[PDB]
Parts: C-alpha cells; structure tokens; sequence
DNA sequence: GTGCCTGGAGACTAGGGAGTAATCCCCTTGGCGGTTAAAACGCGGGGGACAGCGCGTACGTGCGTTTAAGCGGTGCTAGAGCTGTCTACGACCAATTGAGCGGCCTCGGCACCGGGATTCTCGA
C-alpha cells in the first residue's frame, strides 16, 4: 500500500499539521525572543501554512536529491545541501 | 431587494514638464597587418564511472495502549478603534556662503640599467 497515502493527502488540499501544539510552539519562541504577546489565530494558521509550504518545498527538493545519489531513503546530508540552494 | 453616506466626475485658472531647432563631440563601429598565445586534431591510457554481489538492518506494516487532544460553552480578561482637543511641526522662497568637481601639477615604489668587488684565464 504505497500509492494509497500519496493520492490521499495530495488530493485533499487541506492542512495536516496541528494547531494548538503549534500555538504552544509559537508561545515558546515568543518567550524565547521577546514578554507574552497575544496571537491572532489567522496569524497562527498563516505561520502554519508558510511552514507547510517551506517543508514541502524542502522535501520536494530532496526527493530528486535522493535518487541522484542512487538512494531512496533520504539522509541527514540531504537536509544539509538542499539548504545550499535555498539560502 | 433596499438603502443612505461619500468618493467620483469635472470645468477654470496658475504653473511646471515635453520635444522640436541646434550644435558639439566623443565614442564607436569597420577594416588592415602581425604576432602570438590560445584553440583545435589526434593518440595512448589509466583512473574513475558503472554493473553486480554480500549482507543485515531498519524501516514497511500491523497490533495493544495511552494520551493528549479535539469539538462545543461560556465567563474572565485585557487588548484594538474613534471621536474631541490641543500641541508641535516640517516645508517655502530668498540672501549669503561652501565644498566637492574640472583640470592641473608633485611624489614614489617597481622594473630596468650601470659600477665595485669578486671570481675565473690567460699572460708576464
């Protein structure tokens, strides 16, 4: 059952990652950088969408990097050289 | 569907950009020779690309379990507008000055060029 989840999560054009643990994470990083700040939920789902787009871009860049080095399972070095062509 | 508040539409008068005369004029585009360092043809090769095998392991997959965690309510709490009210607050045209450009003249280490001392050959 390899092609089942690829045709399921891609066609369903909604989100997949969590919201309230991501709210706890953004509260953690604002405790790291700032003083508590109130956060609009539209801003939290915008950060969620931007993180999702950045992650799917990084994984679709490492997809061909896996098959380039005669591999299928991606490695830790694949998330060390895909950043070189991402800044 | 119904609707009232307000940006949109628009002509008249000062008032500042546009492209057409005008002319330098500097940069460029085009070609002739030379000479030379780089581009091209070829040839043996060997070191690196590539197919295949050994393997083992660790993730593909499945199952018991917990584990937050999601959907719905609602008060608690504390952060986002809006109209008054008053203060600052940055610009406009003009005399005076200024300070960095147009074109000029002075140094100074780098590469080339000649003597003092040293070494090599012959002569005395």
């Amino acid at each position: 059952l390899a092609l089942y989840e690829i045709r399921k999560y891609q066609r369903s054009t909604d989100l997949l990652i969590s919201k309230i643990p991501f709210a706890r994470l953004v509260k953690e990083v604002t405790d790291e950088f700032t003083q508590d700040l109130r956060w609009q939920s539209m801003a939290i789902m915008a950060l969620q969408e931007a993180s999702e787009a950045y992650l799917v871009g990084l994984l679709e860049h490492t997809n061909l990097l896996a098959l380039h080095a005669k591999r299928i399972t991606i490695m830790k070095k694949d998330m060390q050289l895909a950043r070189r062509i991402r800044g």
